């Protein structure tokens, strides 16, 4: 359980984003059901008032966090992998629109998941702005828990994959276009019962094994990090 606060443009807070520039759930209940509109953007997708102002080559913090900001931002045991996807706000999520940005399940290296050193980033994950069409985009944060991956939702639905979306307004004020944005996949629709790193068992089976579920990330991407860029304290 954990929902988006706001972001930071190049380590600059851009203050509570929650249902301002942040689609925001009414709540950080997970969504599990693969088939369901919910997996766009989560269980309230609508246009809210505000865009965040960015250009190519900023540095785009998103913050998570539990009950209140800079808490304990995630349960431990919700272990699994972060990506970050991007759509022209033109598709409000509908069709194949979305592009990766980001990719991150295990760090071999340190032996922690990306949700393990969300934690320990104060909630913080950063993408690097791509070089697409000056306009409006969505920005879909994704954490996948896996504490109850080893079942899926469609065979047992109080089991199953956890996926934690939450797609903030923002944008791209400067730009060269020199990589303009191609097609993507749907959510819902990328994601089915068979694609990998949907049905896995953290419990039997090794990290390193681990395989995040397609698309690949994006050619054009230019990310990205999970590591704090500013003290939410400081307010
Ligand atoms: O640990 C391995 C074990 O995990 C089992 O799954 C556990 C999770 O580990 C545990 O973290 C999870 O905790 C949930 C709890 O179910 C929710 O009801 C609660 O929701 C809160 C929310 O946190 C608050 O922020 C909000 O304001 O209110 C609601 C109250 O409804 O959130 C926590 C996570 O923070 O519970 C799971 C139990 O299924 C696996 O089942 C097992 O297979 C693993 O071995
Ligand atoms: C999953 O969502 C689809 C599409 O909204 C729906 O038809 C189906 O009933 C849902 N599954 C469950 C268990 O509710
Ligand atoms: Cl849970
Ligand atoms: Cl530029
Ligand atoms: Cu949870």
């Amino acid at each position: 359980h954990t929902l988006v606060w706001g972001v930071w443009v190049n380590g600059v807070d851009q203050g509570d984003g929650r249902n301002i520039y942040i689609r925001s759930p009414p709540n950080n209940n997970p969504v599990k059901n693969l088939t369901s509109p919910d997996m766009t953007c989560n269980v309230d997708n609508r246009v809210v008032p505000k865009s965040v102002p960015v250009n190519a080559g900023d540095t785009l913090t998103f913050e998570w966090y539990h009950n209140t900001r800079d808490d304990d931002i995630i349960a431990s045991s919700h272990h699994g992998p972060i990506a970050v996807y991007i759509a022209p706000a033109a598709s409000n999520g509908q069709g194949n629109v979305w592009v990766k940005l980001f990719e991150d399940a295990y760090n071999v290296t340190n032996s922690t998941w990306a949700v393990d050193r969300l934690i320990t980033a104060h909630g913080q994950h950063s993408v690097v702005v791509p070089h697409v069409a000056p306009g409006d985009y969505l920005f879909r944060a994704e954490i996948i828990a896996l504490h109850e991956a080893d079942s899926l939702y469609s065979q047992n639905p109080i089991r199953g994959a956890q996926f934690y979306i939450s797609c903030a307004q923002i944008t791209i004020n400067s730009s060269d276009d020199s990589t303009p944005l191609p097609a993507g996949v749907p959510f819902p629709g990328a994601y089915t019962d068979s694609t990998p790193g949907i049905q896995f068992n953290i419990y039997t089976t090794p990290a390193t094994s681990y395989v995040a579920p397609p698309p690949s990330v994006w050619s054009g991407a230019l990310g990205g990090s999970i590591a704090q860029v500013g003290d939410a304290s400081l307010e």
